[PDB]
């Protein structure tokens, strides 16, 4: 929608294409990619991305990613094959 919080935009924007660059197989928590970005932000956008994030990869369809299991208390995720055969 038109209003937005331009810091959890540019955080979001980050994650998503972290996420993309791991290599097929990788698993990998949210909180892994978070601590990997340069700029700081509060908790509360740390968590309101980790959440967008979250549904963004469990409810948009043919993305490369499966959920694996857990690690420290949150959702283990894994990169996997893009180009069958």
């Amino acid at each position: 929608m038109n209003k937005k919080s331009k810091q959890q935009e540019k955080l979001y924007n980050f994650i998503i294409a972290k996420s993309f660059q791991q290599p097929v197989g990788s698993t990998f928590t949210y909180g892994e990619l978070r601590k990997k970005y340069n700029v700081v932000c509060s908790t509360n956008d740390q968590r309101e991305v980790g959440r967008r994030f979250a549904y963004w990869i469990k409810y948009t369809p043919g993305l490369p990613f499966k959920i694996v299991g857990t690690k420290n208390g949150s959702l283990l995720y894994q990169k996997i094959g893009i180009n069958p055969c």
